[PDB]
């Protein structure tokens, strides 16, 4: 259309300020899902999002949905449930099973996307949070790190409050160690109930430019247990 067709031979992107207003944030088309290109996209406030059979579409919406971790809304019923939680939460124990659980929920997460994000996980840039009921994976979430900003991709839940448990535990661990913001891309009723809000894209890009240079502790993303029953 009037979108920039990307090079199959370079990973540059047009500035997000140039995205379309309708559909909100559509910025470029094509390219590939190579690691360097995905990392360049996130670094600049862009993410791929397209349905099976579509060309790759890249986006940077205005406003941008974000979740300040200290503003996660946890209901009193959830507070009571978590006090007696039947779950164990871990980080980076089973990225493959987590993205698979999201995709089997997650129609935009095709085989190519799964492979692309698993590559990012192996390269140390994409991370999963797993929720277990004994030895059964019952929920989780994954995303891409950008310094002290975490870009949420998807989550899944196969047992009551499982995904909520992942987010609650992750937010506590993240904020306690220096994390500052979780990107949610677009607001919807679920994440809104969890406390997500909208900020102008300009402000989001400004937070990103500062935070991508920030660092969490050296071993913050090493596979480990975060919460036990």
């Amino acid at each position: 259309m009037r979108l920039v067709q990307l090079s199959r031979h370079s990973i540059a992107f047009p500035s997000p300020e140039g995205a379309l207003r309708e559909p909100n944030g559509l910025l470029a088309l094509g390219g590939d899902l190579s690691p360097a290109r995905l990392l360049m996209a996130y670094q600049r406030g862009i993410f791929p999002w397209f349905s099976p059979g579509d060309p790759i579409l890249w986006w940077s919406p205005d406003p941008r949905a974000v979740l300040w971790p200290e503003s996660l809304h946890i209901s009193r019923s959830m507070k009571r449930f978590h006090k007696r939680s039947p779950y164990r939460v871990t980080m980076n124990y089973a990225f493959g099973q987590v993205i698979e659980g999201c995709a089997s929920d997650g129609t935009w997460i095709t085989r190519g996307v799964v492979e692309a994000y698993h590559r990012l996980h192996e390269l140390g840039h994409a991370h999963s949070i797993e929720v277990w009921r004994e030895d059964e994976l019952v929920g989780g979430m994954y995303g891409v790190a950008q310094g002290t900003l975490f870009c949420g991709e998807s989550m899944f839940s196969r047992m009551e409050n499982a995904s909520k448990t992942a987010l609650l535990v992750f937010c506590e661990e993240f904020i306690g160690h220096g994390g500052k913001l979780i990107d949610c891309q677009v607001l919807n009723d679920h994440t809104a109930s969890l406390g997500a809000c909208e900020i102008p894209r300009r402000d989001y890009l400004n937070y990103l430019n500062q935070m991508r240079l920030g660092r969490l502790p050296n071993n913050f993303w090493v596979p480990r247990c975060l919460f036990s029953p």
